[PDB]
RNA sequence: CCCGCAGAAGAAGCACCGGCUAACUCCGUGCCAGCAGCCGCGGUAAUACGGAGGGUGCAAGCGUUAAUCGGAAUUACUGGGCGUAAAGCGCACGCAGGCGGUUUGUUAAGUCAGAUGUGAAAUCCCCGGGCUCAACCUGGGAACUGCAUCUGAUACUGGCAAGCUUGAGUCUCGUAGAGGGGGGUAGAAUUCCAGGUGUAGCGGUGAAAUGCGUAGAGAUCUGGAGGAAUACCGGUGGCGAAGGCGGCCCCCUGGACGAAGACUGACGCUCAGGUGCGAAAGCGUGGGGAGCAAACAGGAUUAGAUACCCUGGUAGUCCACGCCGUAAACGAUGUCGACUUGGAGGUUGUGCCCUUGAGGCGUGGCUUCCGGAGCUAACGCGUUAAGUCGACCGCCUGGGGAGUACGGCCGCAAGGUUAAAACUCAAAUGAAUUGACGGGGGCCCGCACAAGCGGUGGAGCAUGUGGUUUAAUUCGAUGCAACGCGAAGAACCUUACCUGGUCUUGACAUCCACGGAAGUUUUCAGAGAUGAGAAUGUGCCUUCGGGAACCGUGAGACAGGUGCUGCAUGGCUGUCGUCAGCUCGUGUUGUGAAAUGUUGGGUUAAGUCCCGCAACGAGCGCAACCCUUAUCCUUUGUUGCCAGCGGUCCGGCCGGGAACUCAAAGGAGACUGCCAGUGAUAAACUGGAGGAAGGUGGGGAUGACGUCAAGUCAUCAUGGCCCUUACGACCAGGGCUACACACGUGCUACAAUGGCGCAUACAAAGAGAAGCGACCUCGCGAGAGCAAGCGGACCUCAUAAAGUGCGUCGUAGUCCGGAUUGGAGUCUGCAACUCGACUCCAUGAAGUCGGAAUCGCUAGUAAUCGUGGAUCAGAAUGCCACGGUGAAUAC
RNA sequence: AAACUGGUA
RNA sequence: CGCGGGGUGGAGCAGCCUGGUAGCUCGUCGCGCUCAUAACGCGAAGAUCGUCGGUUCAAAUCCGGCCCCCGCAACCA
């Protein structure tokens, strides 16, 4: 969109960098890919657990993640049987040691990644898009958001022609660098095509 | 009709499924075939076409066609309309006809009441009865709304008789008026004729020309002829049935209004047919004809102009007598009568009064505007109704065809009046709302214009595009908003495209079987891919039948697609536009779409702020938070720096120090803040002080709701479709670099504010490990050898050019200008021929400031001068980025 | 002064 | 042998008492203007003076021949 991504525009203002790890320039090309290659793996495989984002740093020549979700028991479950499996093998793709931690979200439908996703699995199974988007709204602003938009984008209801239909409820302002905006997005797959989907949250004006 | 035998045996189809209207998916087709009562579907994802499945409706029937009523209040008696949607005759007088004030008597026609007679049966309806129920048949009743006769009622209408005065009318006294017909006369001005002075133009247009004038125009003065209209007064003035009627005077004549008084006694309203009047144009006869002016002539404008414009000019416009009878003949509103809140004016009468006044209080006629209830679709009308009623008349029934054809009547003619049908469409139309647009108006802003500088379009060259050709010249992007764009690097690869040579579970993922360590070395053929051999190697875990890393062969699920659709999409992007706008809650107004707020008075770069207000609040947007830059302060002081001191090959280099530049962390500061003035006292504006920085200080990031089916299926993802012994995969070469032309963006020049030689100044920002590559040696050179230092304030890239100090050229195709071209070289890379960059020697085209047209810029701006970076083995005049010098003009 | 026009669905 | 004027580029044209670089109207090929077309503007190609002989720096303007067209005469086939 002809805006500026509010998770991008505030990277060094009120919005922290999901990695914090430094290389020089030998290295700087392979570290990005390993970082990427596991955040790909990784989201697949905790995709039940809803995670929200995944912080990579560097500690003495090692590789540690930290994910922070809603659902802890499915990836912690009993002991850290669960964790140890995902721990041994993104080590194995990473070439070093590994650590992985688990951080506790409460509240996750205040979560922007998340919202976005019950969205989209909602629509995936084929829900009145309208309703899905109405009650993200409700229910964020019922836990104390200052500030909720959604939109929706697609093949609305699997029409011929595609179309964009947002609400926003409450204060969202986009040129505040002062404000925090929880901004993300996500897709789906329907029988029809893809259908994005876009969510800001604004919580606090610092 | 009843009984007996056997056996589910012999018995279900039609229409429809987009809305109306009950009932949905797939496949085929692709504006074709077809469907269709109306709206309308179908131009590759059809619930509308064809088929299938499913469903809905009806059923021995179902559907289509034909016809009547209904819905249709769409011929409106019950029960419609005519200001603007169709519809008030141009106006008036009036016969027939319709209707008609009040008091009594009489009649009993209309009217109402009762009775009698009649209104065939069948049919319709109510209560019953019989066919096995029903249809069907049948008993009784009701109805048969009507008609006639007789007997009564007398409120109303009608008739007859007799009255009354309020409707209508006559008489007396006055008033205002462009009311009408005839005659007379006056002033101004235009034209023309005669004469006087005078002389080069006049006249007309946006600008011109035609035209008039030296045979004397135009201008000016004197005299004369003739035609037409009456300048102000003159007005939200007057008169007239309407059309219409303006100098002044006379004669004849119509209507209206006011004062009371008297008189008649319903004598009234309306009016089909009929009669009369009736703008302008037009016609007939006879006059007149100054101006104006159809037609016509010429000159202009234009692509064309038999038009708008200009110069002339006939009919006509004028008069008398006849005809025509039509107008947006409009107040788009028929006449007459009654009732219904007000306010402000004009014109014309009249009554009472302290009458002092150009004054107070009343009562009539006509007339203009605004508005209440009411009405109206709304606009609007509103005591002069389009409000509430009564009497009569005229007219309307979707749009076009058509106020047309035929017939009749009228006219000299032109034509007028009355007035159809066939056919065709699903609309035509009225009022109002939002937006857009206007060769409408007002206000405001932007390098929009203007004032300036420098450019482009001319020449050479670089690059992209169009076109053309080619084996291919891969695919995109196309006004602004494509054209140095995707591409921040096409000799192989990149690379899909062309020609050749190869493969078919594949180059790549995944499941299975068998064999085989991987890997390192060479050889034959071949352009290579590739096949075809010899070698070497045969290790970790190893449950001793094998796995994990990896290689070869084979089968089938598959893998694969830079193949199509950006008009199915996600994501991302361009533009209006960094313009100030775009909206939502309740509230209120309107039948409603909608309005309000958000408009108005000020102000601002701003929907920025203040005041007002039928609105009160909020959201997105503007500002502000962010980065950078300009001043100061605290901390820190090397690889940076050197003020005060010292030893100083007298170099910040070496003892040392940290003052200062500087480097990077944290703070201060600028906020219309302090004053003056202006301003509705508010917002705000102008100026001054202080201050490095005065009015969001300069710059960047930041891009609202939405528009362009704008761009991308090729970055990636993705719905649908298609290929899969080829549109997939491998290799050699070629191509994307072609070239009779055109366009876009740039570089280098046409020189003296310069070129060349010597000397010699002053910068910032960046990169560096298959990398930057000192110094030294060789070479006239690109470069080569040696090769320290440096993963970085250290070393290197890297001695910035403009600039200034001297000498030469002295205005030319030149000591300017460098393309082209020949010879000889440097360097990256398996590979410089198609097709790279750089260097040495030689030749030295075009070009001497550039048409129409067009571009950027308002301050460190433009202008011009250097340096760096990304892409990258080797490549810039392109892109990104840093600094030096440094303007002109904005009325 | 001049200043036209805009295929169909 | 028939009374006059003529013959410039694809077409129509200017140079006459003035024998001095071939110019101007419409056509062809370009460019500009416009969202686009027309209109309009700026440009380029295009030549023995119809064809020959005397005269002459010179060219229908000074002349003399040849060929073609037109006013009429041109019969009329
Ligand atoms: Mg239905
Ligand atoms: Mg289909
Ligand atoms: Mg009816
Ligand atoms: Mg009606
Ligand atoms: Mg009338
Ligand atoms: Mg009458
Ligand atoms: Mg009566
Ligand atoms: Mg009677
Ligand atoms: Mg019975
Ligand atoms: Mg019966
Ligand atoms: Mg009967
Ligand atoms: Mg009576
Ligand atoms: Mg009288
Ligand atoms: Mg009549
Ligand atoms: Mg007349
Ligand atoms: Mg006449
Ligand atoms: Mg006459
Ligand atoms: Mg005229
Ligand atoms: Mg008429
Ligand atoms: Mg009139
Ligand atoms: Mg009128
Ligand atoms: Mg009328
Ligand atoms: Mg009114
Ligand atoms: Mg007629
Ligand atoms: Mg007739
Ligand atoms: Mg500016
Ligand atoms: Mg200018
Ligand atoms: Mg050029
Ligand atoms: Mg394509
Ligand atoms: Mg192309
Ligand atoms: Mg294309
Ligand atoms: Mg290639
Ligand atoms: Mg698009
Ligand atoms: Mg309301
Ligand atoms: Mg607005
Ligand atoms: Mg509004
Ligand atoms: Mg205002
Ligand atoms: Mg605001
Ligand atoms: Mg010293
Ligand atoms: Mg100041
Ligand atoms: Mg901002
Ligand atoms: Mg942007
Ligand atoms: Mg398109
Ligand atoms: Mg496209
Ligand atoms: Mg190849
Ligand atoms: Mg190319
Ligand atoms: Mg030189
Ligand atoms: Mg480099
Ligand atoms: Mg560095
Ligand atoms: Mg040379
Ligand atoms: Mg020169
Ligand atoms: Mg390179
Ligand atoms: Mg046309």
């Amino acid at each position: 969109g002809q805006k500026v991504h509010p998770n991008g525009i505030r990277l060094g203002i009120v919005k922290p960098w999901n990695s914090t790890w430094f290389a020089n320039t030998k290295e700087f090309a392979d570290n990005l890919d390993s970082d990427f290659k596991v955040r790909q793996y990784l989201t697949k495989e905790l995709a039940k657990a809803s995670v929200s984002r995944i912080v990579i740093e560097r500690p003495a020549k090692s590789i540690r993640v930290t994910i922070h979700t809603a659902r802890p028991g499915i990836v912690i479950g009993k002991k850290g049987e669960d964790v140890e499996k995902l721990r041994k093998v993104v080590a194995d793709i990473a070439g070093v040691p590994a650590q992985i931690n688990i951080a506790e979200v409460r509240k996750p439908e205040l979560d922007a990644k998340l919202v976005a996703d019950s969205i989209t699995s909602q629509l995936e199974r084929r829900v009145m898009f309208r309703r899905a988007m109405k009650r993200a709204v409700q229910n964020a602003m019922r836990l104390g958001a200052k500030g909720i938009k959604v939109e929706v984008s697609g093949r609305l209801g699997g029409a011929e022609i595609a179309r964009t239909e947002w609400y926003r409820e409450g204060r969202v302002p986009l040129h505040t660098l002062r404000a925090d905006i929880d901004y993300n997005t996500s897709e789906a797959h329907t029988t029809y095509g893809v259908i994005g989907v876009k969510v800001w949250i604004f919580k606090g004006e610092i």
